[PDB]
């Protein structure tokens, strides 16, 4: 049962881990055009302001949808455009460290992201639990896409807005691999997310990733309270903010339109990769949320 | 025994250990009052961390800290032609931020004012306060035995909205420190762990005797929110994560030099003969060190 399955963190002395009403595991139906009360409990079924999304997508309330288990999110194209409509939804409610948040998930095999993720209300702080490029093969690039199926990013961002700034980690563990190709299974992607200056990944109860202290947090200071991006003054806040959990699949325009101009690195979905339905619909078993309280 | 070979009482954690700050100073220079010189201002200012003069009876002065006999030292006088009182005030010219341990070791006024070392944000909204004691036997301006606070160290940190005016702290009785020693006897050791935004450890000769620890003692009001400060209902706070200017004075307060009550009984500020003793309101820091957590190699 997915509430026996142990917590891979460490909740720490006298402490353990208590589940949250939050959680979800998608065992009711919810048509993709009306949703019903047990999904509109706890989520959304779009994005958290109405910005429909990054390079070619256009998120629509109607690509999600809950049945036979499973949240289920679907893309096909828009009609007369080159925009990928495709599935987005945010949880009702915020979470904040320290909390533990693992999702079962099977990644697309799309060139499209598949993503369970953390925003905050402002947009300021992200932390990406899964993102992942899960297809065997790219039509648009014309080439095998192993490079990218066997990689899940797990990483966090923290932004300035006014003028747009954006820092994440970019060392080389920020892309997982273990020779596994993500889209053939469900496999479970946490995060512990235990205070503003530390996070612990966990892939199917192990721990792959520890990204801990100032300088890979926040080393340009993004985050300072007072005057954003100055390193000669410290206010820096680390990732604090509470955050709504979203999940979504996303065109992002590094891919649709790479930075070369190269149709060799341009990895997005033809129209014949989208009539393959199931290729392009990202199924989550389940989401579930502890919080570390005392004995 | 060294200032530096004295072991830090905090625990740097698994494959740290602890490395001494240049910033730290054992006042082993002379810097008089009125011209400093360049070993103090190369660590030191010789007012508050902005213009203002101080609270209460308070007149902040320049030329009322110097160092001397391997001691920086404070005193306090009677302003010519008023109540208020001429006082030191200095503050460090490098700011200092979690993880960090911080101790000085110093000499309690023997007098109704407060002798204090505390941390301070640059906007004043953030506050951790190391030593804040009000170390005199007795009061004349009271009438009254003053060993109430004479055997009490307040161990304390604030957080504050400026506008309008809030001003959050622990209350609770464990942030008046009292073992039945009267501070203003001997020279101790007053340090603080500030291990993080929301963890603070307090030692006193190198024993731990108050941990203020998580988000329910340290902001329960949301008062370090980034957005909507005071809703409890959003939670952006920060906690105490501010970089912070070290502060040394001696202060008299409001709240002690016209107390809310109006009554002379419980008015604690030095009177004319009381200040005539200058060794009792003279504060005295032998040392003050400051130390990191860094990985072993
Ligand atoms: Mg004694
Ligand atoms: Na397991
Ligand atoms: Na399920
Ligand atoms: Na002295
Ligand atoms: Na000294």
């Amino acid at each position: 049962d997915w509430k026996d399955i142990p917590v891979p963190a460490d909740a720490g002395p006298n402490m353990k881990w208590e589940f949250q009403e939050i959680s979800d595991n998608f065992e009711y139906e919810a048509p993709a055009d009306n949703k019903g009360s047990e999904f509109l409990e706890k989520w959304d079924d779009f994005y958290h302001n109405a910005w429909a999304g990054p390079g070619l997508t256009e998120w629509k309330r109607d690509r999600s949808y809950v049945a036979d288990g499973e949240l289920k999110m679907w893309a096909t194209r828009k009609p007369g455009s080159d925009k990928i409509n495709m599935g987005c939804i945010t949880s009702k409610t915020r979470v904040v460290y320290p909390v533990y948040i693992e999702a079962r998930a099977k990644v697309m095999n799309s060139t499209l992201a598949s993503d369970v993720w953390l925003l905050s209300a402002d947009d300021t702080q992200e932390i990406d639990i899964l993102e992942a490029y899960g297809a065997d093969y790219s039509e648009s690039a014309g080439k095998d896409h192993s490079y990218f199926s066997k990689k899940v990013h797990i990483s966090h961002h923290v932004f300035i807005r006014d003028p747009f700034q954006d820092y994440q980690p970019k060392d080389a563990g920020s892309w997982f691999e273990d020779g596994t190709v993500w889209n053939k299974e469900f496999h479970r992607f946490g995060v512990y997310w235990r205070d503003p200056w530390h996070l612990e990944y966990y892939i199917d109860g192990v721990l792959v990733r520890t990204v801990s202290g100032k300088d890979i947090i926040d080393p340009k200071h993004f985050t300072n309270t007072t005057d954003p991006g100055n390193t000669e003054i410290d206010t820096r806040t680390g990732l604090n903010k509470e955050m709504d959990i979203i999940i979504n699949t996303e065109d992002q325009t590094w891919r649709s339109s790479p930075a070369s101009g190269l149709q060799s690195n341009t990895y997005t979905p033809t129209d014949n990769e989208l009539s393959n339905i199931e290729n392009n619909t990202f199924g989550v078993d389940w989401i579930r949320i502890y919080k570390p309280v005392e004995k």
